[PDB]
């Protein structure tokens, strides 16, 4: 092999980083949606209003209008947290069922109730951990699962684990997925990534509204993606964003989910 991959570089330097120079590259030229008013809403109570739950609804937004992912049917949501995903995936047209699953409890996101359009064919459960539950059918997957770490070797361990859970799911055969992939930047992770390309399809995607403290990125089936150039452009633009001045937030406009139920 050839040792020390350009993403493992990236992650050194970031641990490396001062607290001053971490705070100003975490956010420096990455997409961010504005949350302030959001956030403000919800703390209101107001379910009417549009307003995603989370940051993470923006993040699906960006995979779906780009072609990344055709959400339809059935769709599962491994570890929904607020909801983002899955209240955003239930105002697609050709979706006809979101079930969310996530852990929820002390230092965990609980599930959000709004009525957000297609809100009544939402079902978010807490409570329930993905790795002991056994695998269901379902059309579209999704899964937002993996905790950072300062160390790349906890951080494969960790997408390993998603990864192989994920698996089960996927040999039930759903038509559409979108997994996100905490780490896949070791040489170990870019030959899983393969594997899991040959038996499932798909490709992976840099979302730009991810930070850039994370390389973070998503396992999608409309994706054709070599993974080792995919992967590399991606540890390429992070480790760029380490020189030079800080590059300015692009701002845009959070999700705005509309309101009202689904006729069946
Ligand atoms: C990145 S957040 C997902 C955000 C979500 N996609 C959204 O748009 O709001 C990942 C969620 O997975 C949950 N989680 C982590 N491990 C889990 C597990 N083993 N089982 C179920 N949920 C888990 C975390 O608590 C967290 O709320
Ligand atoms: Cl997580």
């Amino acid at each position: 092999g050839t040792g020390e991959t350009l993403g493992e570089k990236w992650k050194a330097r970031l641990n490396q980083m001062s607290a001053l120079e971490f705070y100003s590259y975490k956010k420096s030229g990455i997409t961010e949606v504005c949350r302030e008013e959001a956030r403000r809403a919800l703390k209101d109570g107001v379910a009417t209003g549009g307003h995603a739950v989370s940051r993470g609804s923006a993040k699906l937004r960006w995979l779906v209008e780009r072609g990344y992912l055709q959400p339809y049917g059935k769709v599962i949501d491994l570890g929904c947290g607020r909801g983002g995903w899955s209240y955003y995936a239930a105002t697609i047209r050709k979706v006809q069922e979101v079930k969310g699953y996530t852990k929820g409890g002390p230092g965990h996101e609980e599930p959000m109730l709004v009525q957000s359009y297609g809100w009544n064919i939402v079902r978010l459960k807490s409570g329930v951990d993905v790795f002991h539950m056994a695998a269901e059918p379902c059309d579209t997957l999704l899964c937002d699962i993996g905790e950072s770490s300062s160390s790349p070797e906890v951080e494969e361990a960790r997408t390993l684990r998603v990864l192989s859970m994920v698996g089960d799911w996927l040999e039930k055969r759903p038509g559409a997925f979108c997994i996100k992939v905490l780490c896949p930047y070791t040489s170990t992770m870019m030959e899983t990534l393969e594997r899991l390309q040959r038996r499932y399809g798909g490709g992976l995607v840099r979302v730009p509204l991810s930070r850039n403290s994370t390389h973070e990125m998503y396992w999608v089936s409309g994706a054709k993606s070599n993974t080792i150039k995919s992967v590399s452009t991606t540890s390429q633009l992070l480790l760029g964003r380490m020189d030079g001045p800080r590059r300015p937030v692009k701002y845009e406009e959070d999700v705005n989910l509309g309101s009202g139920t689904r006729a069946v």
